[PDB]
Formats: C-alpha cells, sequence, structure tokens
C-alpha cells in the first residue's frame, strides 16, 4: 500500500545533499569554502564596503577527517534577531529581492550545516557585529529538520565598543583537502582576479598562508532593488505582485508603478493591446486577463531597456587587465553589453579573448565562466557557456589551424542567474540568455578577426 | 537594509523552474511526458500490475505553442482524499519511503503544474479510479504558490475500470523535444517488454509498443536501510520512529539489514556502546561513534539483493541486439552494494560491430532505476568513469571503434545532480562500483577481440 507523507525543505536537501552541491567530501569542503566567501562578499561590496576577507581551513580529526572552515569579513553583519532563520531555516534569505547577488536561493550555508550535522556533532558558530551596537553576538546553532527550525544551543553577547562590523562563520565538515586543494586555490585565486578592491588572506590545511592584496580603493556603484521588466514576467509573477498591493490600484497605476519601462504612453499601449482598461481594478483581473497582459509583454516591441543599477558588471577594462595578467597574450579584447531582459530580470553579458604568447597550444580554446562574479569551476560541459563557445566557427573569425592559444571568457550578470543545480556550478539553456552569449562572444571575436588580419 | 524573507517550496520552484528541468520550451515538454510515464509505471509494475500506457500530445494553441499532454495508465489510481496534494503540494509523495522507484522526490508533476501555471490557463485535470472502486473521480486543480497548497477549481464523481489520467497543458516545442521523447519511449520500451503503450504525437503519428511477454519481475518493497553509510539524522530518525523501547542491541539487530546478533556485539564493543542501555537515550557524541563506526566495519554482508528491481543481463544483451545488431554483445549484473545506507546494483553491457557507427568514442547508454537518462551526459559520473578508461587495453586497437556501452543504476536512491534527474552525481561508492562493472564486461569483449584476431591470423597464415 502507498503511504503518502509530506516533507520539509530541511528534509528535502536532507535526503538529497548532492542536490545543492554535496554529492562528496571534496566537492563538500570546496563547496563550503565558496558559500561563505561569496556570502562575506555580499555582506560587503553590495554595501559598499571595500571587503576584508580571511578564510581558514583546519584539519581538526584526522581519522574521520573533518575540517573545521571559518571565514571572516568586515560586512554588514546581521541583527540579532534574525540569526536563527538566516543560518538555521532552509529558504530563508534577504536576496530574494529583485537584485543581484552572489547568493539567491536562502539555502547555501543551510546546505553546509545539514551535512555537518549529518557527519559529525559540532554546532555551527556565528559572531556578528552589525554596522551599530556596542555588542558582538555569538550563535551556536542546529537545524531541527523535520520542523526546518533553528535550534539555539549557545548565545552570548559582549561588549565591543571599538568599531568592529563583521562576521565570523565557523563549520565543521567532511572533507578532503588533497582532492579539494587546486579548486580551492582557483576559485580564491580567479575571485581575486576580478575583484581588486578586495583584500583575502587564505590558511589551507596545511599551514600555507596566502595573501592577496586590495589593488585598489574604488568600489563599482553597489547593486540596488529595482521593479521587474514587464518582458517575460509571467502569469505567477503578476498575480504574485496583485496579491502584494496595498491598495486597490487600476490597471494602468499597476503597470506605471510595478514596472520598469512602462510609463504613461506605454501603458496605454499595452492596455490596448491586451485589451484591458486604464481604470478596472487589478484585483479583479480574470485568469484569462493575466493571460493576455502576459502575452501582450512578450510580444512588446517598444521596451526602453532595463536600467544598470540592477546589476553590477567587471568592465572591460579589468577583464582585459585579467587575462594579460594570468596569460600574457598577444592580443586580449573585451566587451560589456547594454542590459536586457529575460523572464523580467535584467542581464548583461561581457565577453573577453585573449589570444597569444604564454597561451598553451591546443584543440580548443580555454573558457573561462563567470556569474554574478562568481568564478564557475565545476561542469563546463554541461554549462550553456561552453555550448555556445563549442558551436561558434573560429575558422571565419581567423584561426586557421585546428591548433590555436585561445582564452574565452564569459561573465553573465543579473538578478537572476539560472543555475542547473543548487550547488550552482553551471548555467541552464535559457534562449535569450545563450542568444545574448552568442552576441557577446561574436563582438570580441570580430575584435579578434581583425586582430589576426592585421598581424 | 537587508530585508529577511522565507519562501515556501512552491515558490522556490516556481522562481527557479531550471533546477526541476523546466529551463526552455523543449526541455518542459519532453520532462513532463517523462514524470507522466514514469509516474504511471510506478503505479503499475510496482504494484505486479502489466502497464498499459496510452501517451498523447496535442497542440491546441499553435501561436502560442500550447500543447496538451495526456498520459493514461491502468495502474492502480490515487485515494481521491489524497489527490489534491499528490499533484498540488510541492514535497508531497508516496515514494518516500526506502523502496526502488522511479520518483523520489515529492516534486515532479508539480514541476509540470508550476511551469503549467506560469504560462497558461487552464488547470490540470485528473481522473482516477482507484482499486476497488465503484466510483471515477476527475479533479481540476492549481497550485497557490505562495501558500504551497492545492486550490480544488473542480471535483466531481460518476459511477463506474482502474487506474488515472492525466493532462497538463504546457508550453512547448514539439521539433526541438521530438527525436528524444521518441527514444525515451523506445528506450524505455525495450528494457520493459512486459509493458504496452501507445504513443500519439502532435502531428497524428501513432506507435504501438506491443506487450513482449506476460512475465512481471517481482516488485520492489520497502526495506531497511544498510549500516555502511547511515548517518547522524537518519539515526536519529529510526530511533524517534521506534514503537518498542528497544536496546541499542535491539536497535542493531531489527532496525537494519546485515546485522545478526554477533555482528551487532562486534559493533557495539568497537563503538564503546553498553548493549543493554536504551537507544532512546543515545547521545549526540554516542550517534556520531555508532555512524562512524558502520563508516570504519569491513566486516558487513551484502544487501539483500531482493530488494532491488535489475533489468537482468538476459534482457540487456537482448535489448542490445535488438536496437544495434552487432557482432557481439555482453552484459554483466553485479552483486548488491550499499552507499550512504541504500542498497544498489550496477548492471552493464558491451556491444561490439556491426551495425554500430564507427565513430573515436563509445556511445554511451544511460538507465537509473529503468529510466533512459538522456540529457547531460557530459555531466555522468558514469560518463566519467567511461572516459577515464583505457579501451585500448581491453582489445581495441584504432582510434576510431565500433563500440556500445550501457550502465544501469538502480537502488532506494539515485543520486541525481538536478532535481530533472537526468545525470547521477558524482558518489565514490558508485562511481567505484560502476569502475568495477564496466571492467567485469571489458574483460569479456577482450575474450572476444582476441577470438576474433587469432582467427583472422590463422587464415593469414
Ligand atoms: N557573512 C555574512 N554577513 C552578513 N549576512 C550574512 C552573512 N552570511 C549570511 N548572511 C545572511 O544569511 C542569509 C542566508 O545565507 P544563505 O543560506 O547562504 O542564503 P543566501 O546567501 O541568501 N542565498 P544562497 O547562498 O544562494 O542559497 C543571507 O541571505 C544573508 O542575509
Ligand atoms: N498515474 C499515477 N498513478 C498513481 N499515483 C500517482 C500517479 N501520478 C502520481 N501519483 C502519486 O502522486 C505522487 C506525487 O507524484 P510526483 O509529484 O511525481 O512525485 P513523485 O513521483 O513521488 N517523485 P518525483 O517525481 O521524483 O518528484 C506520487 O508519489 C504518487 O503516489
Ligand atoms: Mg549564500
Ligand atoms: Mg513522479
Amino acid at each position: 500500500k502507498e503511504k503518502f507523507t509530506s516533507l520539509s525543505p530541511a528534509e528535502f536537501f536532507k535526503r538529497n545533499p548532492e542536490l545543492a552541491g554535496f554529492p562528496n567530501p571534496a566537492r563538500a569542503l570546496y563547496q563550503t569554502v565558496r558559500e561563505l566567501i561569496e556570502n562575506s562578499l555580499d555582506a560587503t561590496d553590495v554595501h559598499g564596503i571595500l571587503p576584508n576577507i580571511k578564510i581558514t581551513i583546519d584539519l581538526i580529526d584526522d581519522a574521520r577527517q573533518i575540517y573545521k572552515v571559518n571565514v571572516v569579513d568586515n560586512g554588514i553583519g546581521i541583527p540579532p534577531q534574525e540569526v536563527p532563520n538566516a543560518f538555521g531555516r532552509v529558504l530563508y534569505s534577504s536576496k530574494y529581492v529583485n537584485r543581484q547577488t552572489r547568493g539567491m536561493y536562502g539555502l547555501g550555508v543551510k546546505a553546509a550545516v545539514l551535512y555537518s550535522q549529518m557527519h559529525q556533532d559540532k554546532p555551527i558558530e556565528i559572531e556578528t557585529s552589525p554596522v551599530n551596537s556596542k555588542r558582538i553576538y555569538t550563535f551556536k546553532l542546529k537545524i531541527d529538520i523535520n520542523k526546518n527550525e533553528p535550534i539555539i544551543v549557545e548565545r552570548g553577547s559582549v561588549e565591543n565598543t571599538r568599531g568592529f562590523h563583521g562576521t565570523s562563520v565557523a563549520i565543521s565538515i567532511p572533507g578532503d583537502w588533497p582532492k579539494a586543494k587546486s579548486r580551492i586555490y582557483e576559485y580564491i585565486k580567479r575571485t581575486y582576479i576580478i575583484t581588486p578592491y578586495a583584500e583575502f588572506i587564505f590558511k589551507d590545511p596545511e599551514g600555507n598562508v596566502t595573501y592577496y592584496p586590495r589593488l585598489t580603493n574604488k568600489i563599482p556603484k553597489p547593486p540596488q532593488e529595482v521593479k521587474p521588466h514587464p518582458y517575460g514576467v509571467d502569469r505567477e509573477e503578476i498575480k504574485i505582485l496583485i496579491n502584494n498591493l496595498k491598495r486597490d490600484y487600476t490597471i494602468k497605476e499597476f503597470l506605471v508603478n510595478e514596472f520598469q519601462s512602462i510609463g504613461d504612453t506605454t501603458a496605454d499601449k499595452i492596455l490596448e493591446l491586451a485589451g484591458l482598461k486604464p481604470n478596472k481594478k487589478v484585483k479583479n483581473l480574470t485568469e484569462e486577463e493575466i493571460t493576455r497582459l502576459v502575452e501582450t509583454f512578450k510580444k512588446y516591441e517598444d521596451f526602453r531597456s532595463p536600467s544598470a543599477d540592477s546589476l553590477s558588471v567587471i568592465g572591460e577594462d579589468l577583464i582585459e587587465l585579467g587575462l594579460k595578467k594570468i596569460f600574457n597574450p598577444d592580443f586580449a579584447a573585451s566587451i560589456t553589453r547594454k542590459p536586457k531582459a529575460y523572464q523580467g530580470h535584467p542581464f548583461i553579458v561581457e565577453a573577453g579573448v585573449a589570444f597569444g604568447g604564454s597561451i598553451p597550444v591546443g584543440e580548443e580554446p580555454i573558457v573561462l565562466r563567470y556569474a554574478n562574479k562568481i568564478p564557475l569551476i565545476y561542469d563546463e560541459k554541461s554549462d550553456v557557456i561552453w555550448k555556445v563557445v563549442e558551436e561558434l566557427d573560429w575558422k571565419r573569425y581567423g584561426i586557421e589551424s585546428d591548433q590555436y592559444q585561445m582564452v574565452v571568457m564569459v561573465h553573465l550578470c543579473s538578478t537572476k542567474i539560472p543555475y542547473k543545480s543548487a550547488g550552482k556550478e553551471s548555467i541552464a539553456e535559457v534562449e535569450d540568455i545563450e542568444k545574448e552569449i552568442k552576441n557577446a562572444l561574436m563582438e570580441v571575436a570580430r575584435k579578434l578577426k581583425q586582430y589576426l588580419s592585421e598581424k
């Protein structure tokens, strides 16, 4: 007889740790270092703070291969009343708002905690001091998986009285440093290369210490929360926006105030194409009317593109500097495209190419993938970036031999990167995105085409 | 200004449909068919029913490219009170119990429903009649994303026939998904000869796959965990569900497979536990000790093979010859192992020569719990194992050979890299055993290649 039952989000991720990037101990250690750094980076640069990040991994029990991972930053900290949920409630996040951040699911650190609890008994350690008080708060936490609720083991505060803002997070998990070493090193290195306004220090399990000096005090304009762009907004997104209304807006008012690129004239144009009326209440839209708005948004040709205030790019200058410094080529070029939209979300594709000097000779190009400023390291052959690069024909951008020295770099940034898995290692096959990645690559391929014709 | 918010699982997957295999209309159309057929096969063969499944896909709007997908089966049906939750609440399932089934997440049809609701008007329609039912129950439902609970829009009953019909309308891309949907159906048919399928596609083509045998494999059942790899939280769950107030010793022999009286005694001393202490009092620290012992113990018996459902060496070689028409084929059905407390078996087969096209790499056919895997092969651990093996060592000569390699992984839990279930993650115990299985069947290929040459050498000399 079939027995029907329900799972809490925590039970789900605990039954299937692989879903979140925790298939084996090696990937687990890498994933944990990743999640913590991306969390400190979001707590600092998204708020205009020059990042100061400390990463340490120590071997604590050699027989059971448990490593302690500690990441300390100078970010904004977390309000005391939010700490148990932030670190101990699966699907809880300050990044569900429409804004470009490394994080997006409200899961990563909880996934690390769940994996921690299933293999050892030490609670995760959190010390934080938000941008204000005289207090530093310490917490020790466990997740109650059946209920998906935090359990506060330890809780305390002291007086700091200095000017210490930031967060320290320490998790203990099974790991395999030998198997994770190179990837962990590459991850931090590829992050450093595109984050010159940040300082990092990394001490590995064997005591090797690496310092990555800040090179500039110039911090890019922090991304902000923005309204969705109408193009691609779906039926359920629309009704979620409707229910979250605190008045009884008309359709026209709803259009002009809830979306980017819609002003009076666009709104009127939208209404006519959609066969709706300016002054009706949006709360009374039928299921079918909603369908009409959505299709009308898809087929509308005159939408002003999304602002850039929601996005934060690396920039043509830095991408270039970066390629030259790592590969020392004869030629390098890059492009930062104008903002587009897919499924309501603004995005930008940037691309870079490098073709000479110290670049190894190969049959295929070296592909460097980035997403929302995160270096992608695993599963390259599953990524759309790889698919598009593969599909490009270089025999007509200059590369004559079937053997060449090229480095291709693609960065995708959006208020939503569509990963193939919650472990965030590869980008899914989304049409508007493949299309715009191909457009970015072609811009740089042409810049190369000229060179190879010039040289 | 950080603002903290929580999300329900429905809103989670609605925001990231990609995570469940709905990245684009083509993949969406393919994923809906697959999820429906898999639910239908789980509803029939797992219950000793010879599956009779009819699949239709109709275009209902050329402009908007909306397709209606209908899968009809003669399975056990669904108790009416469970329908709303079964189709309308994310993380609701009858397959969380420890048993080999195609389904495992409690998410499959809900992902298609969310996708369907984001893009189109018509609610999912479910008609079902449970076993020993004089009524056929019909529902039309939606999901309340924000709350993650079903919304019943229509519900009715009529007088008396058993099984279920599910119909869902979604955006699709027939011309891009076509060849993959056909391959999915044909590949499942070949390893499922006790099933009968009818498939009608959006162009009006009809394909009939007749039942070739009335013999059905013995249904997989719910079993006890095997101790190797059971984790701390799973121990806590087992302890929490106990009806009797067992001692630790009684806990070990009664809750696990492969643990008898002596094995228990051996395990308790290895872990510093008193046989007679009540389990309900185990301390966090003792749970760590137990788990670590389980993980280190080298004398555990193999999991019951009776707990899984295998394709079998005959069907594998049989299906391989049928499809490729090679000169040679071999397969091995390996003995059960265990990973993270779950029983598993790897089956492997190899076919060489004949109609197999020539290439530089082997053709790689993956299946998991009897489901053919068709996307993301290069992200799969099977693909990884196959690419690491030096085939030059099992007889292959040139850089362009005619070879098909087939790997089947079955278990109470398949560790997929994504809720879309298209590739299997890098789990070590699994990666190691697939290697070993491949090697076993590769030895066989060696024997064939060097029995062929010695024949080519006799004729020449
Ligand atoms: N170092 C930190 N400083 C300040 N806030 C933090 C820090 N780490 C985590 N948080 C807060 O805790 C929340 C949960 O983290 P997390 O579980 O990793 O989810 P997420 O980062 O929001 N998204 P994702 O990582 O993609 O699953 C974040 O949204 C932050 O608001
Ligand atoms: N055709 C069917 N016949 C009988 N029961 C069904 C059928 N379709 C769905 N169910 C039931 O509904 C539940 C939910 O289905 P589903 O949402 O697909 O999740 P799942 O099949 O359990 N696992 P997964 O598909 O991997 O997410 C199943 O577990 C079955 O109990
Ligand atoms: Mg995070
Ligand atoms: Mg299912």
